[PDB]
């Protein structure tokens, strides 16, 4: 059965924890584990109490979740499609207990420096059941470095990144990401020249630019495995389509348009409107430290522009990779 919070967070862990993200799924800590940096997600389950405006989900619905992330993990390691776009799971584990005044002393701290959408979680009982994923520390989320990039080759560099590995997961799990928000695309320093990929047997590469992208945040997604469909039915969910402020927002609306609302079903297009989302925030909501005032930089912003403007004519993320003059 449970085991307790501290066999997961041992005083000194729990002592390292600083919070870094959140979701109504609930919480990410960063901390250290055996000298390694980490990332922690907790989830609250089976409880009756209301959390971040909803209903606890049951260890039956956070599976697709734990599933998908094991599977996305995987594919650091396969051959065929392999990528490591994605983001590697450690563990998992169900914890029993009361929030640790520990970790409320992380979310207050950045309740009081960023702001929080979420109640305070300190109502949880001594009984409260959790899961807990330890996942790779991906780095910082591309929202974050919005002022940070060095140039729209950057940019470049990084849709190239996160079009490969979602083709690689579309080739290998037929994967949806369904909710790559710019807060879900994480960037760590890398002194590889580099990255490689292989897609359905054929390896290639892509010039890092200084970055390594992560994909996180599998709440929403899907996938399948010799014909097992794993994924998260929102097909009853209201909130989810009625949201705006954001182009992010239309993409929920945007997504049950071209499933008709089916969640079970494969519609790689999916991802190629995220991809446009994300286009559209590099192009809009983000700037450069080189600005593109030469001309091969202005040359790359144009591609830019292109793509933005021609990718929605393309059926996956796959269709994108092979086939986008972006990526020639
Ligand atoms: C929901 N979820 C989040 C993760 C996950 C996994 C590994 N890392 N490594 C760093 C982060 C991180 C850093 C900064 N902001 C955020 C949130 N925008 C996350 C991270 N998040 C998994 N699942
Ligand atoms: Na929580
Ligand atoms: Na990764
Ligand atoms: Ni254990």
């Amino acid at each position: 059965g449970p085991v307790p919070f501290s066999h997961c967070l041992p005083t000194e862990k729990l002592q390292r924890c600083e919070k870094i993200g959140e979701g109504v799924f609930g919480e990410v800590f960063q901390t250290i584990a055996d000298h390694t940096p980490v990332a922690i997600k907790i989830i609250a389950i089976e409880g009756p109490d209301l959390v971040n405006g909803s209903h606890q989900k049951t260890f039956e619905e956070i599976l697709p979740e734990i599933i998908i992330s094991k599977e996305l993990s995987l594919l650091s390691g396969e051959v065929c499609n392999r990528t490591e776009g994605f983001i590697g799971l450690n563990s998992v584990h169900c914890v029993q207990g009361s929030y640790p005044p520990l970790l409320l002393k992380a979310w207050d701290h950045y309740n009081s420096t960023k702001g929080s959408a979420n109640d305070r979680p300190d109502f949880f009982k001594d009984d409260q059941l959790f899961i807990v994923l330890e996942f790779e520390f991906g780095g910082i989320d591309l929202e974050q470095m919005r002022t940070k990039l060095s140039s729209l080759a950057t940019a470049k560099s990084i849709l190239h990144q996160l079009t490969a590995s979602l083709a690689v997961a579309e080739a290998s799990l037929r994967f949806e990401h369904r909710d790559l928000h710019w807060g879900n695309v994480l960037l760590k320093k890398t002194s590889l020249k580099k990255l490689h990929y292989t897609l359905n047997g054929k390896s290639s590469t892509i010039p890092s630019c200084g970055l390594q992208v992560s994909i996180i945040d599998y709440t929403l997604s899907r996938l399948e495995r010799d014909g097992i469909v794993v994924f998260c039915d929102v097909s009853m969910d209201e909130d989810l389509f009625t949201g705006d402020g954001d182009y992010q927002f239309d993409i929920y609306r945007l997504m049950k348009k071209e499933n008709n609302n089916r969640w079970g079903e494969y519609h790689p297009y999916s991802n190629v409107l995220w991809l446009h989302y994300l286009t559209d925030k590099m192009l809009k909501q983000m700037t450069f430290k080189t600005k593109c005032n030469t001309p091969a930089m202005k040359q790359i912003k144009r591609k830019i522009q292109e793509f933005h403007r021609t990718m929605l004519n393309f059926s996956s993320a796959t269709d994108l990779l092979c086939q986008h003059s972006l990526f020639k």
